[PDB]
């Protein structure tokens, strides 16, 4: 896992995390391949400090956007999109 890549992987979910709506197909598809790559707890715990800088590039972001994409997406989300999250607890 790299920032690079879970920028990558989260690029088509932007509209959705700063506008709402559904995340949409392309969207599903990064966040299921970001879930599959975190498959450490050192994975993970990169993975998540990546997403928390990337949530943190927007002012506008709908946190409640990134609260709802696993539920729609259908997975169980490793790496929860979050502007605070202490990612120790991950
Ligand atoms: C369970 C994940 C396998 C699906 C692989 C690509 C799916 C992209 C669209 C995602 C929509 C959610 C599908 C689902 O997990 O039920």
């Amino acid at each position: 896992v790299t920032c690079g890549q879970v920028d990558a992987n989260l690029a088509p979910c932007v509209p959705f995390l700063t506008q709402g709506g559904e995340p949409g197909a392309a969207c599903c598809s990064g966040v299921k391949t970001l879930n599959g790559n975190a498959q450490s707890p050192d994975d993970r715990k990169t993975a998540c400090n990546c997403i928390k800088a990337a949530a943190n590039r927007y002012p506008n972001l709908k946190d409640d956007a990134a609260q709802s994409l696993p539920s729609k997406c259908g997975i169980s989300l490793n790496v929860p999109i979050s502007r605070t999250i202490n990612c120790d607890t991950i």
